[PDB]
């Protein structure tokens, strides 16, 4: 009984918020907070008179407008501002001239309106006991004489408590707790939304303004990715996470080169050790930065390593791209393949045919065609775009599914967890991994890895979490796939080479063949070394596969393999798979004179598990078998060395037998735990295991990003501290260990890898920086991940407090410091003109500390739309440093009386700063609502649509009973339902999205249909193909 009322939306099953229901002259407004219905709106525009008591009035004035007198950010005041008054009412009794240290909250003496003053009183009473807790609530409607009486009493009681406790800490805490309970001062006014790449619930893009000139930029060219160089197209999302670096600013670009050089010379610079440098880069978040960076990195590598000279030259520095967009490969190829594109068409073919559940996988035929490379008869070299490929990665079918397991095991929201939670989720995740029916883990990991590692024209990348359990100390526990995948890896070195043929038969069974080194076509007879090389693969994704009697699967081993003995590498069993790491006790099969192997529904020569049929177990759902020639020498190596012959084209990597001889190891998971001893340190264990990785044929070890985590908990990366979320770009376990160890552990890992003949990859992360400690006022607009204005947000060209100043001691020590050396050693880098900026990089300014001018924007910070304090008509308070000096009445000697919104008779008027009545104009109140004063200067409030032209612009508006322009919501009337946009104007004849909601309005503005996208409402796994 006695509950609230709501209007349940038919598509959300939840209350409509900010929704007006009208029936004749009667109405219910359903509120913003919970959608609870009311028919009594409060007047929001009322200030009410300053202290009539002159001792309070004069005593509470600001001592001065100096920086030290009034807490501020670039001269702007915030809800948290404390200030020095002329006098304090000491111990509640004795007006006393203030000391410099006598700071008091501005909210002790000032409120944006009477609504907030009443709420302040209620709060200070209930939670501060600064009024008798017995008092009834102050209604918004309370007159200013009553409100002022009780805020003066609160002031007395604050001063008594300051005297009795000898402290103001309690008051700092209490006032900030009040602040955060006001929607104008919290996330409720920030239009939280998780659509697209709003991973943290929304962005604020930085814009130029006379209000914040020190934060202006001539650059901020956004979304300028591979398919949007000129900005005339859509491009990738500029915005992703945290503070988005403006990589279109030429000074920032020089700094990215500076950092790049630092990474590539890390051991030299920090350890006097040229044996402890990185050899290549991974470019993080490619489709979220100015694509100029690909050419800047290219140019540096060309200058320092002469990449384009030959294959031997390029292959000494394997670089890779995190480039998700399906049109990226053509562009990467065009600029010279300076970093390897991924082949996302190929990975998605694997996802679609092998990695899903039995009732979900598609026909295997797609593996032949859906890729940068057609593999039906891949018999040529240097003919395709070179690329790398993978089955999983730290952020690909790992982090989202692991968070799903944690959520399932703990009941906590997606992404929220402590270390105990993480371990409990990991136990469930690993139990799932070892099940036949998997909820969170990919199926057919053995078959997926077989395709990965036997494909021609591909640099495969192995994922750490497929060899070792994702969560645990580094390499603490092996997965069930460790033996299978390391068997494939060693077999790949020894046998996998030459041409490829892939086919799928009428039973949907896939056959994959490699001929061995020296043979490219099925008809080639090969060389001496070809004979005991090559591989044959049989794959099905059909758990019910049954061949009729007399039906066979034929592997066409080719003309180099006539009348030859083969032995098994992997066979599928009832319970899993069997691995054979060499010829000993492996089952055998013989080719005929055409080079064909013949398998059927029956074991060959009484050898267990040589029949082809469907299985369903935790390894295989379908069928897998792999065969190689018997009798290879123990030291057989089918790989090809890169030629040092001069390139005839302007390319680094070429897709050929030498590039194919490389394997990348992504040597981390996000869910590595912090080590409990020095011995458990990831980089310590990497150094100790260099020869192990070599034995798998790893040629480049991709290390995690080594940057010390911000540990701010604002994204997964700064919860599990993987190194992608950092404040100091140059701090690689240097001020304190990273999760992987100290900078000495890192240099030791690089040196040990080099000693074993492996390369090491530096994760280059130019997109963003986290957790800068210095505040800066910036003019911003709430925007989507492409910087498109969020139409329903009031945050449009609004001053907001950002955290953009800082960068740590190592950015300060090293930022810009290698530019002079780079200019003298590689001068050509400084005269290149880049395609997006159409200019050179700009090394004339060193970045030693970041500030807002260098960023495109920020994730929303939950400070609230109105945190920066304003009066009526959009006017900002300011000390006078960033914009016109203007202080609240209570702090100045100016009297508020008769200015702003004023009642006369049954009407309200608005008087401007010259005390003149405003007519036929829109005017904003201090908390951001909008009003229209008509031709007579009367506030409009008739809740029936009204046509207004304001500066040659039509609009149909609706003004609620309290005068406020209704906006960003629906109105249901007797005649239909209507939608008013973020500017208060009725929408007609279109489809509009309002956050999670989509509404279709006909020519008359009537709602025809609506839909709900729940994923806009909270953090969520990113949908497959979201980023293609
Ligand atoms: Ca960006």
């Amino acid at each position: 009984i006695n509950g609230q009322q709501y209007y349940i939306d038919p598509t959300t099953g939840q209350p409509r918020k900010n929704f007006l229901l009208q029936n004749g002259n009667d109405w219910i407004y359903f509120d913003k907070d919970t959608g609870a219905g009311t028919n009594a709106l409060k007047l929001q525009f009322d200030k009410g008179t300053i202290s009539a008591d002159e001792q309070y009035r004069r005593g509470n004035e600001a001592y001065s407008y100096d920086d030290k007198s009034i807490e501020n950010v670039n001269g702007y005041l915030t809800a948290d501002t404390w200030y020095r008054p002329k006098q304090i009412l000491k111990d509640g009794t004795t007006w006393t001239d203030s000391k410099e240290t006598d700071m008091r909250p501005i909210l002790m003496v000032w409120w944006p309106n009477t609504v907030t003053q009443a709420y302040y009183l209620n709060y200070m009473k209930q939670y501060g006991n600064l009024l008798p807790a017995s008092l009834p609530s102050f209604s918004t409607d309370a007159d200013s004489a009553e409100l002022n009486h009780y805020s003066e009493l609160v002031q007395q009681n604050i001063e008594k408590r300051i005297s009795e406790t000898g402290s103001t800490d309690w008051l700092r805490t209490l006032m900030h707790e009040f602040v955060t309970k006001n929607s104008m001062w919290n996330k409720d006014s920030e239009n939280v939304d998780y659509g697209g790449l709003q991973l943290q619930g929304g962005f604020l893009k930085y814009v130029n303004s006379d209000l914040t000139k020190y934060a202006n930029s001539d650059w901020r060219l956004m979304n300028r990715t591979a398919t949007n160089i000129d900005g005339k197209n859509y491009g990738g999302a500029e915005f992703l996470l945290a503070n988005d670096i403006d990589n279109s600013n030429p000074v920032v670009q020089a700094e990215e080169l500076n950092w790049l050089y630092y990474l590539m010379n890390f051991g030299t610079i920090t350890g006097n050790n040229p044996e402890a440098n990185f050899d290549g880069i991974r470019v993080d978040a490619v489709d979220n930065v100015d694509v100029d960076l690909l050419s800047i990195a290219r140019d540096y590598f060309n200058a320092a390593y002469n990449m384009e000279q030959s294959d031997a030259s390029a292959n000494k520095h394997i670089n890779i791209l995190e480039d998700w967009g399906w049109d990226d490969p053509a562009y990467v190829n065009k600029i010279g393949n300076p970093q390897l594109t991924m082949d996302d068409r190929l990975r998605n073919a694997i996802m679609d045919t092998l990695s899903g559940a039995p009732d979900k996988n598609q026909a295997l035929n797609k593996l032949i065609t859906q890729s940068l490379v057609n593999r039906a008869n891949d018999n040529t070299e240097n003919a395709v775009i070179p690329s790398y490929n993978f089955v999983r990665a730290h952020d690909s079918n790992a982090q989202d599914q692991i968070r799903q397991a944690i959520q399932a095991a703990t009941g906590k929201p997606y992404g929220e967890f402590n270390l105990d939670d993480e371990k409990k989720g990991m136990e469930a995740y690993i139990n799932d991994q070892n099940s036949t029916n998997k909820k969170w883990n990919l199926y057919n990991m053995p078959s997926a890895y077989t395709i990965l590692l036997t494909n021609k024209d591909s640099v495969p990348r192995v994922y750490y979490g497929d060899l070792y359990q994702d969560g645990g100390q580094y390499m603490e526990h092996k997965t069930r796939y460790f033996d299978t995948i390391t068997n494939l890896l060693k077999t790949r070195v020894k046998y996998v080479a030459g041409g490829q043929t892939m086919s799928v038969d009428k039973n949907g069974i896939l056959t994959n063949v490699r001929f061995g080194k020296g043979a490219m076509n099925a008809t080639d007879t090969g060389t001496d070394e070809t004979r005991t090389e090559g591989i044959g693969v049989v794959i099905s994704n059909n758990t019910n596969l049954k061949l009729n009697d007399g039906e066979s699967v034929v592997l066409h081993m080719g003309a180099a393999h006539k009348n030859q003995k083969y032995r098994a590498v992997i066979l599928t069993t009832e319970d899993g798979v069997k691995n054979y790491t060499n010829d000993t006790d492996a089952p055998v099969a013989y080719t005929d004179a055409n080079g064909d192997l013949h398998f059927t529904n029956t074991n060959l020569d009484g050898q267990q598990y040589t029949a082809v049929r469907g299985y369903a177990n935790p390894d295989v759902t379908g069928y897998l078998a792999v065969w190689v020639p018997a009798g290879a020498a123990d030291d057989q190596d089918a790989r090809t060395a890169p030629s040092d012959e001069a390139h005839t084209t302007k390319t680094a990597y070429r897709s050929n037998a030498a590039l194919d001889s490389n394997v990348i190891y992504e040597g981390f998971s996000n869910f590595i735990y912090w080590p409990t001893t020095e011995s458990e340190r990831t980089n310590v264990r990497i150094a100790q295991n260099a020869d192990l990785f070599k034995s798998w044929g790893i040629t480049t070890f991709e290390l995690a990003p080594q940057y010390n985590s911000s540990k701010d908990g604002t994204f997964l990366d700064s919860i599990i501290d993987n190194g992608y979320a950092f404040t100091d770009r140059y701090d690689l376990g240097m001020s304190t260990p990273n999760k992987y160890g100290s900078d000495e552990d890192l240099r030791n890992a690089l040196q040990a890898l080099h000693k074993a003949g492996l390369q090491a990859i530096a994760d280059w992360v130019p997109d963003q920086i986290y957790n800068l400690p210095g505040k800066e006022a910036v003019t911003v607009t709430r925007s989507d991940d492409h910087g498109t204005t969020w139409e329903v947000s009031p945050i449009k060209n609004v001053v907001y407090i950002t955290n953009t100043i800082g960068g740590g001691e190592y950015q300060k020590k090293y930022g810009g410091e290698f530019l002079d050396t780079l200019q003298k050693e590689y001068p050509q880098l400084f005269s290149q003109v880049y395609p997006v900026t159409q200019t050179t990089i700009d090394p004339s300014v060193k970045i030693k500390e970041w500030s807002a001018k260098y960023f495109n924007g920020t994730n929303i910070l939950h400070r609230g739309a109105g945190y920066v304090l304003r009066s009526n008509d959009g006017k900002y308070y300011n000390l006078g440093t960033s914009t016109q000096q203007f202080l609240p009445s209570q702090l100045s000697v100016q009297d508020n009386e008769g200015y702003g919104f004023v009642k006369e008779g049954n009407n309200y008027h608005y008087y401007d700063e010259n005390k003149q009545m405003v007519k036929d104009a829109f005017i904003q109140d201090s908390v951001g609502n909008w009003y229209y004063l008509d031709k007579n200067g009367n506030m409009v409030a008739n809740q029936s649509p009204v046509e207004i032209s304001s500066n040659g612009a039509s609009g149909t508006y609706l003004f609620l009973n309290n005068g406020t322009s209704f906006r960003s919501g629906l109105v249901k009337t007797d005649a239909g339902t209507y939608y008013y946009d973020g500017d208060g104007r009725m929408v007609r004849n279109q489809t509009v999205s309002d956050g999670a909601m989509t509404y279709v309005l006909d020519e008359n503005g009537k709602l025809v249909s609506e839909s709900f996208d729940s994923s806009a409402t909270e953090a969520h796994p990113l949908k497959p193909g979201d980023l293609n």
